[PDB]
């Protein structure tokens, strides 16, 4: 943390914060959400780590070299330590990519090797060849060198998520699924886990063999598993949390904003909510029944009468505003909802639905009430304009992210905010092979689009291919586009450090402090 000159610092420097649900994993390899990452970067640091205000910035990496984008080389900090005062060395990485790579970690982001194009990565996960023929090594303890298959000028952006961290070979060859329990997990971010009560809290205290310890100024983090976005924000404003979680509840954001504005933090986001449907399974698998549902919801309602938190209405998976897209409005999202809705109820006419046999099925969400409050919203939408019933399902947050990789659901809601700030990190889990693609989407006229991106070495044939995917999803209706996020969250006033300019969120407790109050 670089706490400002003029500052007066709390005595006791602690910190509360609201994470949504329970955690899937402590794993780095075993995580997919936001919830786990926001864990997960005050636990383990891989070899760059967003700064304050999002940019890629060194981790235990303190400097990088490249050569034609294909291959890299990390100088490793001497002074990186794990909690146990073991120093961090290149040997981690290549461990932990390994691990990452391997199919027998089943990791769901698995794919992000493939992401950076790192040599070996397909036949690796298609068990081909073992996870040791993956294009890593260590030079020297401080030298971790990268060969990828092909040019990836932004592969360093990709750094700092926590898939890339690394782990602890010996706690985690030593007990297996335990080893991120208290007693046997080793870390090597600003912190090191205190204590962990499944659905109660998660408590992270200074990790002092941290190599930038000298600059935490937060002593201990606990991270809370409230779904409620109301109970969040009462236990907010009752004292006990110092930062919610950025799902705000429908109930009282509006009045929030009027009573302490100050509070209410509303910025950026690299997100985008949607229906995700699931493309393999009927009758899913037909684009009139996709493109109906897509049509016929009403994004005007949702994001400006039903949500109404600053969110913008949705036309593509990847959010127009990252770095990189230079997206085409697709014709249908210029028609009135009164167009878009005969062309739906034509569409499902044609595949075949009447009112005496309609189409019925589920929409599952993770436990929520402004998801509850979206889902309900959206089921009234499609009942009224399609004339389509849908039974909606609540599942915990883990539960839910198991169902859509088993692919046994109809449609459920998704979001996915950027790994890294650039077009891929979106379109690339639409990949037919990508670990992140719970829509089960296989369009190789999809694939083409992608990989030809990493065969030009200019960014405009780069957007423009970009933007060409993006019309395949459409064309396909591979999801139901919603809207673009805005992180809107609340942050009491003695909380320092947190700019709100980071429009991935990747936020850092070791960069925060408690103002005196
Ligand atoms: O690395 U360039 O355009
Ligand atoms: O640092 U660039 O094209
Ligand atoms: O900040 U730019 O490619
Ligand atoms: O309707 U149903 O799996
Ligand atoms: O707080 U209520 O649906």
């Amino acid at each position: 943390a670089d706490v400002p000159a003029g500052v007066q610092l709390a005595d006791k420097q602690t910190l509360v914060r609201n994470n949504g649900s329970e955690v899937q994993s402590l794993d780095p390899h075993k995580i997919e959400g936001v919830p786990e990452s926001n864990v997960s970067r005050d636990l383990f640091e891989g070899l760059l780590i967003s700064d304050v205000e999002g940019h890629p910035s060194p981790g235990v990496a303190e400097k990088w070299e490249n050569k034609d984008f294909k291959v890299w080389t990390f100088h490793l900090r001497e002074n990186a330590k794990w909690s146990d005062g073991t120093p961090v060395t290149a040997h981690d990485f290549v461990y932990s990519w390994q691990r990452l790579a391997d199919p027998n970690t089943a990791s769901p982001y698995a794919s992000y090797l493939q992401y950076g194009h790192i040599a070996n990565i397909d036949d690796i996960i298609a068990g081909k060849k073992p996870a040791t023929d993956l294009g890593v090594k260590a030079l020297d303890d401080h030298t971790f060198e990268v060969t990828l298959s092909e040019p990836v000028p932004y592969f360093y952006k990709l750094l700092v998520h926590p898939s890339v961290s690394p782990v602890p070979k010996s706690a985690v060859e030593k007990f297996g699924d335990k080893w991120t329990q208290p007693a046997n997990i080793v870390t090597n971010g600003a912190y090191k886990l205190k204590n962990w009560v499944v659905n109660e809290r998660i408590v992270l205290e200074r990790n002092p063999q941290y190599w930038d310890n000298a600059k935490t100024v937060i002593n201990q983090v606990t991270y809370l598993p409230i779904s409620s976005e109301v109970t969040d924000v009462n236990r907010y404003r009752s004292g006990e949390i110092d930062m919610t979680y950025n799902n705000m509840p429908i109930e009282l954001f509006q009045k929030l904003k009027k009573e302490i504005p100050n509070e209410v933090r509303v910025d950026p986001y690299l997100c985008t909510y949607y229906y995700e449907i699931n493309n393999q399974k009927a009758p899913f698998n037909d684009v009139r029944v996709r493109t109906a549902l897509k049509l016929a919801l009403d994004r005007d309602i949702i994001v400006n009468k039903v949500k109404n938190q600053g969110d913008l209405p949705a036309y593509s998976y990847t959010p127009p505003y990252t770095d990189g897209a230079k997206l085409v409005e697709p014709e249908w999202f210029k028609w009135s909802q009164q167009k878009r809705n005969e062309e739906a109820k034509k569409l499902l006419a044609e595949a075949g639905f009447t009112a005496d046999k309609p189409l019925t099925f589920d929409l599952l969400y993770n436990t929520s009430d402004l998801h509850k409050k979206l889902a309900i919203a959206v089921a009234s939408i499609w009942k009224k304009n399609l004339g389509v019933n849908v039974n909606l399902e609540n599942q915990e947050w883990k539960t839910f992210l198991d169902t859509r990789h088993q692919g046994t659901f109809d449609v459920a809601r998704a979001g996915w905010c950027a790994d890294y700030n650039e077009p891929t990190s979106f379109l690339n889990t639409m990949l037919s092979d990508s670990s992140n693609n719970t829509a089960h989407y296989k369009s190789p006229a999809f694939d083409k689009l992608i990989a030809d991106t990493l065969k030009v070495a200019d960014d405009t044939q780069r957007s423009e291919l970009y933007a060409k995917a993006e019309q395949q999803l459409d064309k396909d209706s591979a999801i139901v586009p919603v809207y673009y996020y805005v992180n809107a969250r609340l942050v009491k006033p003695w909380v320092g450090g947190y700019t709100g300019k980071d429009p991935l969120d990747n936020i850092y407790v070791k960069n925060l402090y408690i103002i005196k109050h």
